[PDB]
């Protein structure tokens, strides 16, 4: 039904679209190959951070981490003008969620401390939330690159969107805390085109991108109405059948956004 146009945008993209909206008490579940596992890419660095917050006191955000170029491996545009000074958790943060720095992200992870470089205290975090599904294996790039079928680094709409719904809507993180995770997906500079691209500009977007090789393009998002009603939106697509080198396409996500919207109006 709704289900007829995501396969729809599916045929003109050339693209696998996963569509996870969480029921709320006045609407229904909207689910579009909802539990298939898509690539985590740079989605992970929202809840990373939660996992860097909920570890540590705040006092934890002002610890300087230093590093050199050698540790600048992926997308990095703030981390490559602080290897100098190095810089705080809390702008690792800040870079990690409203630039998708992968390097930011890398160091974190270090921050988590322990085997593979943190991937399993992370998804040791995404445990404490319910989310028994995903996993992270590798850090910033390597991340991006399994391929398709593959399961390390993936997560599932359903279960991005509902471990998010709990970061940003529920409790799993003290308000002062939550304050602060909301915030930076608030001012996140990297999805304009994305699931805020597809609603009307009267509902509020709060976002954390991901891209990666295949095509692959993730948005997960909260979104208010214009009367203040928060819905959670889990948007996945890869392109597999273009190779590694398939381009990701933004205009995807955009048109499934638009008609989530349409739903949810
Ligand atoms: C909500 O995001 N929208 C963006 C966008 O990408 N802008 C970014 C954003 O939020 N930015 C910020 C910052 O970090 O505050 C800044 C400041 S970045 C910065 N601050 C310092 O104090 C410093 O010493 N050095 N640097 C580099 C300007 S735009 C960028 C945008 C860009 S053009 C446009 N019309 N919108």
């Amino acid at each position: 039904d709704l289900a007829d146009r995501f396969a729809e945008l599916e045929r003109r993209y050339d693209a696998r679209l996963g569509v996870y909206v969480p029921a709320t008490g006045t609407t229904a579940a909207i689910e579009y190959r909802a539990d298939e596992r898509f690539a985590f890419c740079s989605t992970f660095k929202a809840p990373l951070v939660a996992a860097v917050l909920h570890q540590n006191p705040l006092t934890h955000l002002d610890k300087l981490i230093t590093y050199t170029s050698d540790d600048i491996r992926s997308i990095s545009p703030v981390a490559q003008q602080h290897v100098q000074t190095g810089m705080t958790i809390g702008q690792l943060c800040d870079a990690a969620i409203r630039y998708s720095d992968g390097t930011a992200a890398n160091l974190l992870l270090a921050d988590l401390g322990g085997p593979g470089g943190g991937t399993a205290a992370f998804t040791g975090y995404l445990r404490s939330l319910g989310d028994t599904v995903s996993r992270l294996d590798a850090e910033e790039p390597e991340l991006n690159r399994d391929p398709p079928g593959d399961e390390r680094d993936t997560t599932t709409p359903h279960a991005i969107a509902l471990v998010l719904q709990q970061l940003v809507l529920g409790n799993a993180l003290p308000p002062d805390k939550r304050a602060l995770l909301t915030d930076w997906m608030a001012r996140n500079t990297t999805g304009a085109k994305r699931i805020r691209a597809g609603f009307p500009a009267d509902w509020k977007v709060i976002d954390k991108t991901g891209t990666g090789d295949y095509g692959r393009a993730n948005d997960i998002a909260v979104v208010w109405s214009p009367t203040g009603v928060p819905y959670v939106v889990a948007v996945m697509s890869d392109r597999a059948g273009g190779g590694y080198d398939a381009e990701p396409r933004e205009a995807l996500l955009a048109e499934a956004a638009t008609c989530v919207a349409g739903v949810l109006a």
